[PDB]
DNA sequence: CCGGAGCGTTCAGCGTTCGTTTATCTCCCCCTGGCACTGTCATCTCCGTCAGACCGTCGCA
């Protein structure tokens, strides 16, 4: 289980995310989802910052950094040569 | 009728203040290492193209 989610931290994203970041960051997320099947909404942030008793902005931060990138390469719809890259100059 | 005083400008004694560095002390980031009841084979794909060719492949003759 440690090799495995080592590698996962350091291989799985294409930003690379340090160890200790990714372990914050699911912790964050499995807090996150406790909370929203207990009260069967969505957690506001300020909530979550004294739940995990790190700051707002920290919190924010990391709901940020928590993030995955979407490839160039996606098509928009029926016409497969109008790309994705070829929206953005 | 030069002489002195007051005034303008310009420099040498030491006296303090800056401009730019240096090693030490908190706070944080980041990577490698530990966990000891047992727990020893996933995963859904893919169908109502399509049109015929090009080609190698393959068992029957």
């Amino acid at each position: 289980r440690q090799a495995i989610t080592r590698a996962m931290a350091d291989q799985a994203r294409t930003i690379r995310i340090p160890v200790h970041m990714v372990e914050v960051i699911n912790k964050l997320a499995r807090v996150q989802r406790q909370m929203l099947q207990d009260l069967g909404r969505e957690p506001t942030p300020e909530e979550l910052a004294k739940e995990l008793d790190m700051t707002p902005e920290k919190v924010i931060e990391v709901q940020k950094y928590g993030r995955e990138p979407i490839s160039l390469h996606t098509p928009l719809g029926e016409d497969g040569d109008s790309e994705f890259g070829d929206l953005i100059e």
